[PDB]
């Protein structure tokens, strides 16, 4: 067989396995080949299940129709996003926090922004992450060449600061033990633990970043699930404007997981060590590596940020929060230590004396329910399993009845 | 002012100026301040102007409506794209060329794929580009760290092989003079020259890549504009499957510039020097750095690849080809050497003994028509101006009458 003389990217070689979520999808698919008539309930991947509200879909359909008319047709959009959408995001989520329309960059989703930010930061920065956390932060770091190899003793990529988050520390790290890095990826409410940082904790985080001269990338993808009275934006913390940016999405708010619309906010006062504004480099990346979010998706997002849109999103969110309560109650009644579920649409269940992959496989084989192994979220996730609350009500109820039946005589 | 201690990405510092098209927008705005009553006609950026065909927008509106129903709702899609869409692309454009559904990756656009491919290849590859060519190839290369500094004497970034395409070589590189690189970006029909490589030329290109052990990234985003009997896909050349991938888009075919939908094809036989299949690394990038194209945009693209959709796209393309003929005839009658136009919806006009930025400024100043200076596409573009044929018919006719008024005394 012929091979080129092009050397494979050594950063790709570093990755220890495939990306987590397609591996879960693969295992689900394998299970269905084994048992074609299994009534599988999927609570692994955090995939929304309920329909998008009609007020929002009607806006998208209207835009689609408009694109077939002379007056209503539009081509390329500004890569940063339509001005009225940037304005709506700025006022709805950041009104009173000193965020301008020009500080908002509309994306086709938070996952995509994480990687474009990583291209922007480049190969020479060091990163810190919560341990456990959503695996895109670590994997994008590896891809960009910010890391060393995977160390199998500790299950960590070299040169990444893994900030230990545990039940005993309330899932917020002891910052006195955290080494200095250039970037700190911080998710609140955290995926997978569900932990929402308090105002006091976020104040610590901003103070830590300021003293270390670090940039915080704050992922607020689940913030509208907040029930406790905690900040939903990092910009609620005075001084955050000098050290932080925020990335978020409509995925979990409007069921836009397939529609694709999010945003990143980079404040004017966020500067590199040479005084160059970080937002100006992000703008160059967005203008060079991207051609903007879909015009139909943008029209949908604009409809979200209206009284009817916000009401509709609130209802969807509330439904999933009720699902979460059902799941918490099930695992609590079975005698497990259960974390999260208060401020986020997933629950974080401790399974002592078992590997999380083994628990995942057992649950899938015996109950035909898909979950996510905690170790997929980093070494601090070992011994835990994440259960998503996204599902039709009857599916959540059925999954819980299956869990109870499996575990009630043990557990 | 507070500054972080994070160093600006030194690859971002290498960039000479902003991205070309935002720079043109800036000059258009300045022109409007100078002439507030000017009736500006834009033939600069290749932005489609005519409405999307109803058969296609109807499918998109239908998908939007379906998302508000239990049965019709879908959340995350596989990052690679819906299987029926992958299948439709593979058969419609590559049937008989040995391309499988699994070799096709659906994107939110060709521009985005260029940069995801560059993340995949990484910082250690060297690239070759046509000179002139679409500026994203060079700029993405600089951003990824594949280059040295910009040299102002020659107007080139160090470490890029600029393959000069000129009237004297029929706008195809003299490959015997081209140095070996890892990657060869090759656009046919070329943007900005309009030149479509012949079967013989593409055969030379594949042979060159095979002997050098290079990967060709073949950009076919204007291939449906082909009028001459030339190959529309690199995979028409036997052996291409060992050295080439292809990237394309619906932007210029269906007016999807704002809708966002393209694809990349990477064949099974394309391997790195260690035998590792390139498609497997692209798949990792697509699954880690992307969350899939918009579901509504995918529904639109599926509708394009039907008898009614293909007929509709043919009509759209035919309209722009007629605009192109109007422009060609205008410049030819004025005594200019006009290139391109035959196989692409833009024309490449030779303005010898002038700087292209000066010609751009002159045309904009005197006729209120925006064009694109050739030097924006690299140093080989100096002395030419690209004129886009995307416009309403009356706007094309008017721009041409303005050109005739400006240039009547030149020949
Ligand atoms: C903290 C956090 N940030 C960003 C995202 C992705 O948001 P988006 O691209 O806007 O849909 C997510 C989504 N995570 C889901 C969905 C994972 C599968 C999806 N395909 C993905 O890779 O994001 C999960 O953890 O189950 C997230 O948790
Ligand atoms: C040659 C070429 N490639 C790629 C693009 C970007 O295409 P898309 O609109 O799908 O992002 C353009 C415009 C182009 O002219």
């Amino acid at each position: 067989e012929y091979k080129t003389k092009v050397s494979r990217n050594s950063n790709m070689s570093k990755l220890q396995a495939g990306y987590l979520f397609p591996e879960i999808a693969r295992r689900r698919s394998a299970h269905l080949l084994k048992y074609p008539d299994a009534q599988v309930i999927s609570l692994g991947i955090g995939d929304t299940t309920e329909p998008i509200p009609e007020v929002i879909t009607s806006a998208m359909a209207k835009k689609a129709h408009e694109l077939s008319t002379i007056e209503g047709y539009s081509g390329y959009g500004a890569e940063q996003g339509a001005k009225p959408l940037r304005a709506a995001i700025a006022k709805t989520f950041y009104g009173g926090l000193g965020i301008g329309d020009d500080d908002v960059f509309v994306s086709d989703g938070a996952k995509c922004d994480i990687s474009r930010l990583q291209v922007m930061f480049g190969s020479n920065v060091t990163i810190a992450v919560q341990d456990p956390s959503y695996p895109a932060y670590v994997d994008s770091s590896v891809i960009m060449g910010q890391t060393g190899q995977f160390n199998t003793d500790v299950q960590k990529y070299g040169n990444i600061e893994y900030m230990r988050c545990t039940p005993e520390n309330g899932f917020f790290p002891d910052l006195s033990t955290v080494g200095r890095t250039d970037i700190i990826f911080f998710c609140s409410p955290n995926n997978p633990t569900g932990a929402a940082a308090t105002r006091e904790q976020l104040t610590q985080l901003v103070e830590f970043a300021k003293k270390n001269g670090s940039i915080i990338v704050y992922d607020s993808a689940y913030a509208m699930y907040m029930s406790d009275d905690n900040p939903r934006s990092i910009f609620e913390i005075p001084g955050a404007e000098e050290v932080a940016m925020e990335t978020a999405s409509f995925s979990n708010y409007a069921g836009f997981t397939g529609v694709r619309l999010g945003w990143t906010v980079i404040p004017k006062k966020l500067l590199y060590s040479d005084g160059f504004p970080v937002a100006k480099d992000f703008n160059r990346i967005i203008c060079t590596c991207f051609n903007g979010a879909s015009n139909i998706s943008q029209a949908g997002a604009l409809a979200c940020l209206t009284p009817e849109g916000l009401e509709a999103m609130h209802k969807v969110i509330g439904f999933y929060k009720e699902n979460t309560n059902i799941i918490i109650d099930t695992f609590t009644s079975l005698g497990y230590d259960v974390y999260g579920g208060k401020n986020a649409p997933y629950v974080w269940v401790h399974f002592p004396n078992q590997s999380s992959w083994d628990v995942f496989a057992e649950i899938l084989e015996k109950t035909h329910v898909v979950t996510t192994p905690g170790s997929g979220f980093g070494p601090g996730g070992e011994g835990f399993v994440r259960v998503s609350a996204f599902g039709h009500r009857e599916n959540i109820l059925e999954a819980c009845r299956r869990f109870k039946q499996l575990y009630k005589h043990h557990h």
